[PDB]
């Protein structure tokens, strides 16, 4: 029995918002790889369709749905639709001067969705909520301001919610990417990329998959005592 | 008085692929659990203790659980003990590329040498031991261009307990982050795990029920729940995580 | 007198009692013209009375920081009759509470920034909430509010720095006020046990920090949250 | 007798590392506020310069030779101050041991520094304990280089200092001794002055205030921390960095 525990997710339903591209897509595939039934979502019908195509292409059971996390109606309706056709999602991954509005809107959406999925986790007496922070999204001071503020909001939010729902054996954690190989870093020249790399002790951009593996671990039974945590996944580049 | 006690299925969990792992403080509790989890994942595990009987218990446990490796005597406060043990491991087993520092300078170690007992002396001596051992294992990780160093914080024990616990945690976070920066370019990750209140032979002493009230999950953590995190940090999937301190405390945060 | 605020106009919200009152008096003591605010006309009148009683020039006003109209109107009133306030002190379901609070900081801060921008000088100082609430809910709400305030203050500081406007915060621990003075003896005794100084802080001890942050000597301090808690750190 | 907000009349203050820059500024600010100031250096010429400056600015006190790495130097200097001046109840630790800098240097520097804080702090606590009043104030090191090594070393030093200051504050609180820290960012020094026009202008871009801090701006904070008005502040690290936060 030493070599035999689940670190797998057979029998679980997972909702991953923002799953059509990059980090979200990678998360969807990693959870599927681990045996979950995955519902990935996008804000558009073509994005939802791409998700279903990808899942099937990689042999993952589940679906692609349209979801707008800013809308109570969209949230309520989508969950009803998942409950009827697939079951309650017990693993939920929120991937979906301006800094204030962005961060405030983001955190209101986490709260809206998190609240909505908690009834079913409460009823199962088990759950995993995992919040994905935003990747370093611009090179100057505005980028650092926005990135740091978003991270701080996410850390405080995640910690509070973890406290609120702990007695129900629901964990609530966050993953805080640094510079990841996605479309903002892809659009810098070789010289600027290598200069950014000089701030990163590992000397390379992170892969989407490297975010997904952490999320996969946080979703497992082995991470059951981890809650209210924000795991930084940034190759050693710390910016706050 | 022997100080070196060594010890057809293919398990899907064996991702640590014959890698050699050194886990200090492995005779008991969290350390023992870490040794077993790394073995479960297919590493060759060298667990250490400060005594020959502890080293023997480690070898006995490893064999009992089907893990290849050994139990050794190691004093992390001593340059000689460190140098010698590593040379011994290199000759007989290979270079350890996964290193887990769980062995902490006790209060009672300093006290026998007649240096002071205060938070300062404890934390300073502890962090000097992490540095000593970490430096020693870095030559072989540098040469392999791969490595994992993972530092285990101390479990929660009045105000003196809170002072010492909080100072130790802050030292560990700053230390781990700095060392991660220093060795990053070599694809060596350096991380920490910060336990909260964990079920060990020390805990079970009304106070229990009060303590649990500070823990959102309403229960003590299991040694195994620490070990799983350490195991993940050691994996290829945690390759972009470095300089991090993962708290494993059921939601109880004490600064 | 490097601590002089002679010639400056200061707006201190929530000034009719406790920490807010103490802040209003400390800034006046340092020579500012102080406009203190409350949510009611009788509160505004108490503020004017107190100021006069302590020899401080300024006024008491009614202000609801949850309302764009109240904010706009009050600033217009102050600008006409007193001048632009260049020192602003914000003293006035965890989710809804913290979110609403931080929306109010933003609303007011934005509003006063036009005049600080035009003067190319400013001080914004945000006061966190005091410890003295029951159980886990009290700790949850307190910790979330503190983290929001730290992140908010740091971001805003970054946004407005180039204009020589500093933005800082003060994070009180267990302070002697009308809200804590009659907490049950068991919670009070527990709180004291967690405090290395072994005493509750005074309102004045918060006010002195705010006063220093408002001075020219604190000009290179920005985006900081100064904890004022006798050594009790709660996260 | 007298009673004022920022007055340090009647207090004796020990400021280590006082012969130049931030330390010198701190010594003068405390003197300005009425303290008797003992400033220290590691050399006789540095001690001389301190006495000369104090007298030039009308501050009572002295300049002493002190090696904070040495128990004997620490013991002896405190004896000397106790005999001739009185017990120092305000103590400001600015004295840190400063192809010259890589990212591996952090350990030895920070370890040596924090051992010296502890040594000195312990030594001055007997007199503060007996007076049932005290101020210990630790000064962090200024951002000391432009690359990753500079950030590594600076961040490590800041973290050590935060943890240290907070723990010591907890240990000595019941005695009405406060223990705080000041964490400078980029301050106007010979390290910022050496660097070319392009590097200077780039550096300032990381600082929201768009300028280097002055030594005096650090000294004003220290002065406030030393006052009776800061009596409920303890275990705090006040960052003084114009909005540039690196950890
Ligand atoms: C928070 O650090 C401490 C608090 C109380 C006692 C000792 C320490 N720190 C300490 O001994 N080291 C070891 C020396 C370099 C260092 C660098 C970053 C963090 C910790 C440390
Ligand atoms: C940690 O902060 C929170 C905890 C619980 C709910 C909301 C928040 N944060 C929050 O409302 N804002 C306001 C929105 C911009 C923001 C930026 C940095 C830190 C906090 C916040």
């Amino acid at each position: 029995n030493l070599y035999f525990q689940s670190m797998s997710l057979q029998g679980k339903v997972a909702l991953v918002t923002g799953a059509s591209r990059g980090i979200g897509q990678a998360i969807a595939l990693e959870l599927g790889r681990l045996g979950a039934v995955v519902i990935g979502t996008a804000t558009s019908a073509s994005g939802a369709e791409k998700i279903a195509e990808t899942l099937k292409a990689n042999g993952v059971e589940g679906a692609g749905l349209v979801l707008d996390v800013s809308s109570d109606e969209s949230v309520a309706a989508t969950l009803e639709h998942i409950q009827q056709h697939l079951g309650q999602p017990l693993i939920v991954v929120n991937n979906a001067d301006e800094w204030f509005d962005v961060v405030n809107t983001n955190l209101n959406s986490l709260y809206r969705l998190s609240k909505a999925v908690l009834r079913g986790m409460t009823k199962a007496r088990w759950g995993r909520i995992i919040n994905i922070g935003s990747v370093v999204g611009a090179m100057g001071n505005a980028g650092q301001t926005n990135y740091a503020a978003a991270k701080a909001g996410l850390e405080g939010f995640t910690r509070a919610l973890a406290r609120e729902v702990g007695s129900r054996a629901i964990t609530v954690n966050a993953v805080a990417p640094g510079f990841i190989d996605t479309d903002m870093t892809r659009e810098l020249p070789e010289a600027q990329r290598e200069a950014l790399l000089g701030q990163i002790p590992l000397g390379r951009l992170g892969q989407a998959e490297e975010i997904a593996k952490v999320v996969g671990f946080l979703a497992s039974d082995g991470a059951a005592y981890v809650t209210g945590a924000t795991v930084p996944v940034n190759g050693g580049m710390y910016m706050s």
